[PDB]
């Protein structure tokens, strides 16, 4: 067995890829889904949906892997990545689910968050599981759920109801559910460390947190929290193509970019652009608390002896949305490709500096009363000097959340691994760079969030054997950017940002 | 003589104009003429391309006149109009030319004004003449000509060098230089106030100011202080086709807008719109000094046993130019025709503010640290809501040097005229009675500066005998705004300009 299976289950889409040794995709399929939003702010995806589409891609997948003459016997095994704190509930005895799955970004949940943060016992909470309460993580979901809903409230105090991350959902499934021999109900350290009903200190349930929802152990049926690389406790694929393939890696989708990018030292980090940025952080074998509203989670637990590896977290809301709004809002240029272009006709930013503080600005600044600002314009500034600014901007935040990371952790910032969106602008890496002081990897293989359930499922088989292998696989069959700008000018921009920043605050009243 | 004749010699123009009584104009001739930079920041012009380029556009109106039957005769006086402070030295023998004319943006006097508001007598002058020390009043420039020149030099210790602004210049010339019979060396109060020699109370000379300069009055040849408006102070045409016709008027470009306008009355103010703004303020008939930076000077003079009416004055950089701006730096739209249409594509400023203080902000501000800013800015900014906020920011700043002229006069705001430029466009003009609370007036007849001057002249000959007259007179042969906006939405708006001032404070380190 040689190859590594990936499914990645997406909040927007499904893929299943299939990896050689070396890392590299042999064959692959992807389904954009159905999203629902029943009403504003509310946001429902079918589970059954994302359970076909994945298992779509899987079919869709192996018949171009048969196309090449290799088989299900070449696949070893497959990891599970997915986007995270999207909440499953199913019936425990049936496998039936029991209501739709509410999506991460949903935010129904607005009018209760008060209600929970107004309870006093709720700030010893932060240590505890590493999550300021947010209408985010799936306990504040099922909660609303199991008050909301009356099959949930039903089937929840009748012993019958299940929940899960999309994860264990996915898992479930596959194994067969409720008519497996062997029936798996399983989560890995990261998905579980996005519930708020974990203890991050201990990887598994602390009653205290259970209790602030009010949840009790024994009507609510819970995953196992098990490691992120087990060689057999996610079982196999019961049906389709790859029958009787164990499942062994499961990850929560950003932890899963920051393995993929082989960033298993703490200092480490990885950036995933898109409308905004997702930044995670290793902070090595024991837990951090942040001072800076960051999240503290896991980075990945690959169990055999050793220990889990935590992470900080830290998100940016408009990234390429500055782009966006440069083309859409602007006319500047029609695509991303030339407002990059725009910003390279120019040798540097004119001295404007754009604090792209659409809906305020957060980690770690937390300003909810800056719009969005442009400072510095003269008679010559030009739309290229506006078009660096706001790339310069998204730089200018990652720095921000990076050295609060460092302030936080106590280890030094070591490399900066990307992916996504506005990563493909030379321009934007190359000043990241500039402005951080590292080198910045930019890998060419597409499809890095995947390439992390692989590597975790390859190791809890043998495809690889340590970590320090890793690595040096996948980088077997441009790329990296160095600091060219010379210290003394990189920290005068940074501190015309932070000066700008201070001067955005308090815009609305 | 039923008709009124008025030279207009402008910075980069010259024209001439023939009104009959209702004050319409019936021949003209514009002539662009050459202007001299020997070096960046220098502005020169030779005096005989002001004088010839006026005297052609008189032939060639002239030409244009005789074409509808008339002739000299029907032209019973004509007025000047000039350019300010711009400084001409000439042989007070010969009539010839010993230097260039320093136009008013001329910058070379930088070094000095430093010595001289070194030089501590210098802060009784702002309330001796009316006048901060610039680089612009033709003090500081005629003192660079007599010590960096050498003929200049020469010609003052010889007692035979003679000096004017660019009003006096040309009356002398066009009575004939030294070769008439009565030499006429004079100069009318508003500009004799540009000068910084002149006593804003007295209207004649100071010698405390003479003195500072150490100007003597006795080896300098000083034109004779007279009215405005005077029948016979001026003499007449010496030469040429207006041979014989008499000049009874002379006032500076500015205040001669404002009469143009007929603002005889405290509380009437004119705006004129190019690049930036003149302000020009009523304030009755004692001169006001002002807290706030803003020039007192003398409206108008009209003699004839009636008192000078003063005025406050403000300027603003940047009007036309925030267009310009948006066209040439952000490519939103070819023409201003069409950067107002895109202003008018939306129902408000969306919540944008463009502080355009590309330069600083000047009167009443005075901020040196600020560039341009643009607070506001979200997903949903538009093209149109910066377009509006282009256009709303010179109101604003209009507004600011209005209520600080207020605060000085003690006089009640009555009226707003405009004229040129920006004032084309019907929503900054609305939004000029929204934000002011006031009506603005916008006359269709495009010539109200030369117009001015033709006042002024028919006024020492009888073509109109009082000033109740003559507005009446040239309203026979859209032109109003009121404003729309509720008061409350009115000053919303100009305290979020005025907190966006306040947070562009200390931009620049």
């Amino acid at each position: 067995g040689s190859f590594v299976g990936s499914i990645d289950q997406g909040t927007t889409s499904s893929r299943f890829l299939i990896f050689n040794g070396e890392g590299n995709p042999v064959a692959s399929h992807q389904i954009e889904f159905e999203n629902l939003y029943p009403k504003s702010g509310w946001h429902e995806q079918d589970p059954y949906e994302l359970l076909n589409s994945v298992q779509q891609c899987i079919d869709g997948a192996m018949h171009k892997f048969a196309s090449l003459g290799y088989s299900k016997e070449n696949i070893r095994a497959i990891g599970i990545t997915n986007q995270r704190e999207t909440t499953v509930v199913w019936d425990s005895v049936t496998g039936e689910p029991l209501h739709n799955a509410i999506v991460w970004p949903d935010t129904r949940t607005s009018a209760l968050v008060r209600e929970l943060k107004a309870r006093q016992s709720a700030d010893s909470l932060l240590e505890l599981c590493g999550l300021p309460l947010s209408t985010y993580p799936s306990s504040v979901k099922l909660l609303w759920l199991i008050q909301n809903v009356d099959a949930v409230k039903q089937a929840y105090e009748e012993g019958r109801l299940a929940f899960g991350t999309v994860d264990s959902w996915l898992i479930y499934k596959l194994n067969g559910g409720a008519q497996a021999e062997r029936p798996i109900h399983v989560t890995d350290s990261t998905n579980a460390s996005r519930t708020m009903f974990m203890n991050l200190r201990t990887l598994q349930y602390d009653d205290k947190l259970l209790g602030f929802f009010g949840i009790d152990r024994n009507k609510i049926k819970l995953p196992k929290i098990v490691p992120s690389s087990d060689p057999e406790a996610f079982g196999k694929v019961a049906t389709g193509a790859l029958a009787g393939v164990p499942i062994a890696g499961c990850l929560g989708d950003q932890s899963s970019a920051l393995v993929g990018q082989c960033g298993f030292s703490p200092g480490q980090a990885k950036n995933t652009y898109g409308t905004g940025c997702f930044l995670l952080y290793n902070v090595g074998t024991e837990p951090v608390i942040s001072k800076y509203g960051l999240l503290a989670t896991v980075a990945y637990d690959f169990g055999r002896g050793r220990k889990p590896v935590y992470a900080l977290e830290g998100s940016i809301a408009v990234a390429g949305a500055g782009i966006t709004f440069l083309m859409n809002n602007l006319g500047f240029a029609p695509k991303p490709s030339e407002i990059n272009a725009l910003a390279e006709s120019v040798l540097d930013n004119g001295g404007v500096v754009f604090v792209t503080a659409f809906s305020g600005l957060f980690a770690p600044y937390w300003i909810d009363d800056a719009k969005g600002t442009l400072f510095g314009i003269t008679q010559h500034t030009t739309k290229g000097h506006i078009a660096r600014a706001t790339l310069e901007a998204t730089c200018y935040q990652t720095r921000a959340i990076l050295d609060a990371m460092e302030k936080d952790s106590g280890h030094k910032l070591e490399s900066l691994a990307v992916d996504g969106g506005l990563s493909a602008s030379d321009l934007c890496m190359q000043t990241q760079a500039d402005i951080s002081g590292i080198p910045v990897d930019r890998p060419r293989m597409r499809e890095t969030t995947a390439l992390g359930a692989a590597i975790a499922a390859g190791l809890a088989t043998g495809v690889w054997r340590e970590l320090d292998h890793v690595k040096e696989s996948i980088a077997g069959g441009r790329e990296v950017f160095y600091p060219k700008m010379d210290r003394k000018k990189a920290e005068r921009l940074f501190r015309k940002w932070e000066q700008a920043v201070e001067m955005s605050r308090g815009w609305v009243r």
